[PDB]
């Protein structure tokens, strides 16, 4: 009983089973994975999907996974996570992403986003969806900002679930509101 959600070209829905093996591939990929503390074993990658659909079953959304008719079954992730960790900004909902790395370079991530955005502002009738990364990780803030997020550098923060002294711990924050996403 989970929402489907169209784009002119992705659906994006449930998880199956079979989507494992490919995102297993994707979490494997050290181009994929390049910004995180490192590539994902199976078992890992498993345990990520479990908490994935844990966030379906309890809220009813979630980071969809993305199908492509009339090409590919799977080809990544994008939609909506809840922000319940001790950051400045929680409680709130973000948004993410991750594709593999054939489907980058075709506004496959930007058309995700925005359906996950329409249904996070139409839908849901959320007040913000916020999004953050780390400063190297250029291909994602750079879609962050397109999609019309803002970031406020004095916002940067420390993952609190990172080391006080991890190298990746520096994350820069993204906002955007029902208002600014309905000016665009
Ligand atoms: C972050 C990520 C999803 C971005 O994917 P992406 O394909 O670069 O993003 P978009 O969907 O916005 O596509 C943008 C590119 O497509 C091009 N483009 C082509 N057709 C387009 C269309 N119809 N609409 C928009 N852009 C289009 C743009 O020119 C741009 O190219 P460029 O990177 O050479 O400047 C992807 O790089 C990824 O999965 N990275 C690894 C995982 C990760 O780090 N996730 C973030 C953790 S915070």
């Amino acid at each position: 009983a989970i929402s489907e959600l169209h784009g002119p070209r992705l659906l994006l829905r449930a998880w199956r089973d079979s989507d494992r093996e490919a995102f297993a591939e994707m979490c494997a990929d050290p181009q994929v994975m390049e910004f995180f503390p490192s590539v994902l074993d199976r078992a890992q990658s498993d345990a990520l999907v479990d908490r994935v659909q844990a966030h379906f079953a309890e809220r009813g959304y979630g980071p969809w996974a993305l199908e492509l008719p009339g090409e590919a079954a799977f080809i990544g992730f994008t939609g909506l996570f809840d922000v319940t960790m001790d950051v400045h900004f929680a409680p709130t909902v973000e948004i993410g992403w991750r594709l593999a790395p054939a489907y980058w370079g075709r506004g496959l991530a930007r058309e995700a986003a925005e359906t996950a955005l329409d249904f996070a502002f139409e839908r849901l009738r959320l007040p913000e969806v916020v999004a953050f990364t780390t400063p190297p990780n250029r291909r994602s803030w750079g879609l962050m900002e397109r999609l019309g997020m803002r970031r406020d550098p004095a916002e940067d923060f420390d993952h609190p679930l990172l080391a006080a002294d991890h190298p990746m711990r520096r994350h820069i924050l993204y906002r955007v509101d029902a208002a600014r996403w309905a000016e665009r």
